[PDB]
């Protein structure tokens, strides 16, 4: 009963719904097979991520998903974001079809690839060598910055940029997810802990947390936290600090320490992102360039 948009509309019968991937505040995401997403190859199979309303959804849940859908249409296509592939709005439940990232989110990607502990018996010629190396970590940070730069150019604010909201493809390409979402910024439970133990308040810029102000520079703050996540290989920010203590510490201008095995260049970028005045933080364009210099200097 929603209006037909032939540009994006995809026949729902060309989808085979598979195993659920996860669920958000509004909507659930399910893995699925798509046939003929490329109209030039009608019988070609591809793996996609389908977002849909949960069971017994409210009208506001529908409005939020519709709102997300329209943002996806306007945002355009970029290598480092989750792109819209199609929609199903006609004669059936609302489907928002987007790209699927085979390796899950960036946080779990890093945590599952932490170096072998010294408790492990030396077996082979590279026993100390873990899956993750410094240039690849830098590349991950660079890709997120480029993706955010694109989103910024499209006047899009993420409001919850983090490792958990960055997805990893089969080719280890970073793709920013859930960027055009209504997140109820006027009613945030700052003490709320997710089912996986995450405290989303630890990613909020001071002007966002204290003054409910969101800009692209507030995302830059979040990017700084995301930088810390990457080079702690999926660690949780402000270790062992409860939300109540986080409040007072932030008011005192407290910042996270430099993590182990992290070069001063990158902790330098982190601290720049965490400058109190938003105009004293780098832009994403500057972050891209700065991370590019480091990346090129370690890609001989
Ligand atoms: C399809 O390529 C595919 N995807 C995954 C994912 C996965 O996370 N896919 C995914 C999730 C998306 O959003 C959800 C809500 C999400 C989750 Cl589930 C987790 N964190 C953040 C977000 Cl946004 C979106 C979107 N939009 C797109 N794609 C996870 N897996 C399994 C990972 N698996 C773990 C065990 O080792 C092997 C890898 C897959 C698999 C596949 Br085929």
């Amino acid at each position: 009963d929603l209006p037909l948009d032939p540009l994006w509309e995809f026949p729902r019968d060309r989808l085979v719904l598979g195993k659920p991937l996860g669920e958000g505040a509004f909507g659930q995401v399910v893995r699925a097979e798509a046939f003929g997403m490329d109209p030039a190859r009608p019988d070609q199979a591809s793996t996609v991520a389908v977002k849909m309303l949960k069971d017994n959804a409210s009208d506001k849940d529908l409005a939020d998903l519709v709102s997300e859908m329209e943002v996806m249409k306007l945002i355009g296509r970029h290598k480092n974001i989750i792109n819209l592939l199609g929609v199903c709005t006609q004669e059936g439940p609302l489907y928002v079809i987007m790209e699927c990232a085979a390796k899950g989110n960036l946080r779990e990607f890093l945590r599952a690839r932490r170096p072998p502990g010294p408790d492990l018996s030396p077996d082979g010629p590279r026993s100390s060598e873990g899956p993750l190396s410094f240039p690849v970590l830098v590349s991950c940070a660079y890709q997120v910055a480029r993706g955010m730069q694109y989103l910024e150019s499209r006047k899009c604010i993420h409001r919850d940029l983090a490792a958990r909201n960055v997805l990893v493809t089969e080719d280890n390409v970073m793709k920013i997810a859930d960027f055009g979402l209504a997140r109820g910024v006027h009613h945030i439970d700052y003490y709320k802990k997710t089912s996986n133990g995450r405290l989303p308040v630890k990613w909020m810029a001071p002007e966002a947390l204290f003054d409910e102000v969101y800009t692209h520079q507030s995302d830059v703050w979040s990017f700084g936290i995301l930088l810390w996540e990457i080079f702690t290989l999926g660690g949780s920010p402000y270790p062992g600090i409860p939300v109540e203590e986080l409040f007072s510490l932030l008011r005192e201008g407290h910042r996270m320490d430099r993590p182990p095995h992290c070069p001063p260049e990158l902790y330098g970028l982190m601290r720049e992102c965490w400058h109190a005045a938003p105009s004293q933080r780098p832009t994403f364009k500057q972050l891209v360039e700065a991370l590019d210099k480091v990346l090129l200097a370690v890609s001989e």
